[PDB]
RNA sequence: AAA
């Protein structure tokens, strides 16, 4: 059993844990490819690994194979042959892949290769390489693998940052993480901006990286200094490197700012590259709807002729775009959402409800999501479906995740909405008394929550 | 990646 438990000392995607739903895996090895063609970085060999450990999920060892053998042809080539520990990673993965595929001796092989640099090196572990490299390595292949692994991939940056306080690539990978990570938060009551100085110091340290500067702009536009963020779109864009992904991002600042056409031409520019991507797919639809909310706007909710064939064009171009991104990633909650809502705009609601259905069976990293997921339902069935009923179940049900938020509140609100309108039809209505109690008890107002608890005890009679 |  030496040969299995050396290989689980390894530091390589293999025992690294890595949290990959099979739904997802479509979606990961399309931005593991467009991250291969179009991301700018120094190193490549971290990407071209995590392809091979796709590859052999899929059933597909000898692919693996070949996207270890090119990591290690890269690794040579665009930097002069120069030994490098990321090689480790590659070797590990090698040792696994040889173990599965039965060329055990080859296995053992790789074992000692790794052996032999832990020992030139002066590591403590016979094959556990203790290394700034190898945590960044560890850190961005959790980073690219889902929202579930992103406490694990900061962490591996603030490790390097806890001894080497201005490495360059860990200030970026810890402050992309932080930056994804206080996204999750973002419509949380009292939320704050873990990551803006993270951001503003990797930008600092990485003065030629075009995605970190879009990044710093759209967390400065958060915090409501859109004009220093734009600064900064405008530098990014001036540089040649990633640019679908500078592309994408600015296009999301632009959005925001309420540029929606330069939004839409900086987006379909990067679908010319990126054609798969789900963000891409997602912040279109984002765009048209924009658009129609401009129209309606502008016609007082009436548009005709020419106007109301450019709303209908840019209702049927935001479904077309969402569900492009829910078929290419099923898991991506939000964007089933998007298209639910839309679908009430295209006044199908036999389809909103088939998405909303979806949604309620999901289970989201984002726990907060679904306070999302049941109030939009509620609205749905309230004012589409015209069912108390059922409004009440859904706004009661996001108002029981506890998690104070934007939508909680709206939640509380349109509960107490409803209710009050049905007590203006019969005043004596048992169940909406006691729930009327029940949201002036969350507001706080305790005599009159209890009045009405009360009252409605009365009526019990 | 909605918000
Ligand atoms: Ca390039
Ligand atoms: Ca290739």
């Amino acid at each position: 059993h030496q040969v299995k438990d050396s290989l689980e000392q390894l530091r390589c995607h293999f025992t690294w844990e890595l949290s990959i739903d099979d739904d997802e895996m479509p979606d990961l090895e399309n931005r593991v490819l467009d991250q291969i063609e179009f991301l700018d970085t120094k190193y490549s060999v971290g990407i071209h690994n995590l392809l091979a450990y796709v590859k052999h999920l899929k059933g597909q060892n000898e692919e693996a194979l070949k996207s270890l053998k090119e990591a290690e042809n890269l690794m040579q080539e665009e930097h002069d042959n120069q030994a490098n520990v990321r090689s480790l990673v590659t070797w590990g993965n090698f040792a696994w892949m040889y173990y599965h595929m039965g060329r055990l001796a080859e296995a053992q092989t790789y074992l000692d290769k790794v052996e032999n640099i832990c020992k030139k090196l002066s590591n403590p572990f016979r094959y556990r390489m203790e290394c700034p490299e190898i945590d960044c390595e560890e850190g961005w292949a959790l980073l690219k693998c889902g929202g579930k692994n992103y406490e694990r991939a900061k962490a591996c940056f603030e490790k390097v940052l806890e001894v080497d306080p201005e490495n360059p690539e860990s200030s970026a990978g810890y402050a992309i993480s932080a930056y994804r990570l206080d996204g999750f938060k973002l419509a949380t009551k009292n939320h704050k901006p873990f990551s803006l100085l993270p951001l503003r110091q990797a930008v600092r340290l990485n003065p030629d990286n075009g995605y970190i500067k879009v990044l710093l702009a759209l967390k400065l536009q958060d915090e409501g200094q859109e004009a220093e963020g734009e600064k900064y779109i405008e530098e990014a864009l001036a540089n040649m490197s990633s640019q679908t992904y500078v592309f994408r991002y600015a296009a999301k600042f632009y959005r925001r700012k309420g540029s929606v056409d330069k939004a839409l031409e900086l987006l379909k520019k990067a679908l010319q590259e990126t054609p798969t991507s789900v963000l891409l797919h997602h912040q279109i639809g984002l765009c048209y709807k924009a658009q129609m909310i401009q129209i309606k706007e502008a016609t007082k909710g009436q548009p005709r002729g020419q106007n109301r064939e450019k709303l209908d064009k840019m209702i049927r171009s935001a479904i077309f775009h969402f569900e492009s991104a829910v078929e290419k990633k099923p898991t991506f909650e939000v964007a089933h959402l998007d298209l639910a809502r839309m679908y009430i705009e295209a006044g199908n609601h036999r389809k909103a409800e088939e998405n909303f259905q979806k949604l309620l069976c999901m289970k989201p990293v984002v726990e907060e999501t679904m306070q999302d997921i049941h109030f939009h339902y509620g609205r749905f069935q309230e004012f589409q479906k015209k069912s108390d009923v059922n409004a009440i179940i859904h706004y009661l049900k996001a108002i029981k995740i506890e998690q104070a938020s934007l939508t909680r509140d709206k939640s509380i609100n349109s509960l107490k909405k409803l209710v009050l309108r049905k007590l203006r039809r019969k005043a004596l209505d048992l169940e909406s008394l006691s729930l009327l109690g029940f949201v002036y008890k969350l507001e706080g107002n305790m005599n009159e929550a209890e009045e009405y608890y009360e009252r409605a005890e009365r009526l019990a009679a």
